[PDB]
């Protein structure tokens, strides 16, 4: 299901927590969500947000992932500059300001920090949206075990990087979002080159954005789709 989940909803188990980035930002804070009711260890997911750091919608979709039955981190990208400040346009002001390697980082050891959590198998993956995507496909790049990669929308991974990538790759793509897919043949063609295992479909008569219910750019019948497809991939590989 791609339903909002209450923040209260008695399934889940939400709180902030801090993890380390010692190439990043230090001291990183993230919305950890778990599954209520869990007897063993369980896989983790690390969703990564758009260009406006954490905001109430990837807060939710990290409760949807814990619905799904996975352990779901979403690290605030805007820690270092006083969180997100509460709406949009400034959240996207201060991403800017932000260095984008020591921010990259932070999301790198999210995923370090979930492979690691004692609650966790050991198994992550990683989904993300818009900036998130791009992170999604660098996250592939870099971590050779790394169980899936799920980019919404995002900048593809470098061409000389794809022979690295061994995450199975789940893409999404908005048939109107001219400028990701503009570099989508190059990347489709080094993965096919190099045998990657990878699915993608692009969403007809939609733009960038198209899962995001908070905006006007929102599609119900294209969103649940994707995050069908994304639950399945999941289930398949964590």
């Amino acid at each position: 299901s791609n339903a909002q989940v209450e923040f209260t909803d008695p399934e889940i188990f939400a709180e902030y927590i801090t993890y380390p980035s010692p190439n990043g930002h230090g001291e990183v804070r993230g919305y950890l969500v778990k599954p209520a009711k869990m007897s063993g260890k369980t896989p983790a997911v690390v969703v990564v947000h758009e260009n406006r750091g954490l905001n109430p919608y990837i807060e939710d979709v990290a409760r949807r992932v814990a619905k799904a039955g996975y352990i779901a981190l979403a690290p605030d990208g805007l820690n270092s500059v006083g969180g997100y400040p509460g709406n949009d346009d400034k959240g996207r002001e201060l991403q800017q300001q932000v260095d984008p390697t020591k921010l990259m980082n932070d999301f790198f050891a999210a995923i370090e920090f979930m492979q690691r959590y004692p609650q966790a198998t050991g198994k992550v993956g990683i989904t993300g949206f818009c900036y998130g995507g791009g992170v999604s496909n660098a996250a592939a790049v870099a971590y050779p075990e790394l169980a899936c990669a799920v980019p919404f929308y995002g900048r593809q991974a470098p061409t000389a990087d794809v022979a690295k990538i061994e995450a199975p790759l789940l893409l999404h793509f908005a048939e109107l979002d001219t400028r990701i897919n503009e570099g989508w043949p190059a990347y489709e063609a080094a993965l096919k080159a190099n045998n990657k295992v990878y699915e993608a479909y692009i969403y007809p008569g939609v733009n960038h954005g198209f899962h995001n219910d908070s905006t006007p750019r929102y599609d119900k019948s294209a969103a649940d789709l994707a995050w069908q497809r994304t639950l399945k991939w999941f289930d398949k590989y964590l």
